[PDB]
């Protein structure tokens, strides 16, 4: 029987699987009936990290730019009483309304359109019946495909009123996603953002998840380079202008280690206590990087608000 790590607990049953008009361009998963990507098994094993040509970076531009609509509707609907099925289906209509297919909707047959993670879990929560509680943390994860590219970008928003230790853990997650940025540039190793992020971490007493990464993204939704969030990492690889990639640091008030709830998705603390994360889609230039996913209408993410 599994024991729960935390408080919290899946909210079934799911509504139905909500459908995409097929106007919608789909990846190659969407119609696999194990949602497996045939264009990912080909390049699967490689370290080879892609030079964008300017018509990917064009690509990624507005797909990056849409996920980011796509995120702060959902960040609009963050209150006491909505459940993460509801932000699940504003998220799944607001991706359909920009002609973009939900990314997550059945990868290795996910069941819904963004990754929900309240409180001990630590990334790819499912959205489900339980409303959002005052007091709650909780990351929404949105990634989107347009004309043959992914963009990836989550926040963590507060419900209601939060505790001291749940706005030092989201503001900690936050600067340490903006230290790695920061650092961001040609000829920086992709091993030595984790020496960034632990150093920042460790400093305000969180630890840092070692079991997920941020990754290589363009015409996959993950691919080389693995950029591991915690230091003294192996990362392969070298920053270079037309390089894209995430970072999206999971940090956490307890120990590291996480597991999988029975699901296969909810990744949680073991020992139950919060995670918080932020995400961008970085693209590596001449000189810095282009934050892809970044607000553009405010200089600051929606916590701060
Ligand atoms: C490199 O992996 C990724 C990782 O470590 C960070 C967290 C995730 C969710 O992005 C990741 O786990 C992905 C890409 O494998 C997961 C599949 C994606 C969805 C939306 C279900
Ligand atoms: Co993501
Ligand atoms: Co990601
Ligand atoms: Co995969
Ligand atoms: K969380």
């Amino acid at each position: 029987p599994y024991r729960y790590t935390g408080k919290l607990r899946p909210h079934y049953p799911l509504m139905p699987t909500r459908p995409v008009p097929s106007y919608i361009q789909r990846p190659d998963y969407a119609d696999h009936p194990l949602g497996m990507s045939e264009s990912e098994q080909a390049l699967k094993g490689t370290s080879q990290i892609k030079l964008l040509s300017s018509e990917d970076i064009e690509g990624m531009r507005l797909v990056c730019r849409l996920a980011r609509e796509v995120l702060d509707v959902a960040a609009g609907m963050i209150k006491p009483g909505v459940t993460t099925e509801e932000i699940d289906h504003a998220v799944h209509l607001a991706c359909i309304a920009r002609n973009c297919y939900p990314s997550p909707l059945n990868y290795y047959n996910f069941p819904k359109s963004c990754c929900t993670s309240v409180n001990e879990v630590i990334c790819h929560g499912i959205p489900d019946r339980r409303p959002l509680q005052e007091g709650d943390i909780v990351n929404v994860d949105i990634t989107l495909y347009r004309n043959g590219y992914h963009g990836d970008l989550n926040e963590t928003f507060f419900v209601g009123e939060v505790d001291d230790g749940a706005r030092k853990l989201v503001q900690t997650t936050y600067e340490c996603l903006m230290q790695a940025i920061d650092a961001v540039k040609p000829g920086v190793r992709y091993r030595e953002l984790g020496n960034i992020i632990q150093k920042h971490a460790q400093a305000n007493g969180f630890s840092v998840v070692r079991s997920y990464c941020g990754h290589g993204i363009h015409k996959l939704m993950h691919t080389a380079p693995n950029v591991p969030h915690y230091a003294k990492n192996k990362a392969v690889g070298v920053m270079k202008s037309g390089h894209v990639f995430t970072i999206e640091p999971m940090i956490c008030e307890g120990g590291w280690q996480d597991e999988t709830w029975p699901d296969g998705w909810t990744a949680v603390t073991r020992d139950g206590k919060r995670s918080a994360q932020f995400e961008h889609t970085l693209l590596v230039t001449d000189t810095g990087c282009e934050i892809l996913t970044r607000r553009l209408d405010s200089a600051r993410p929606h916590f701060m608000s």
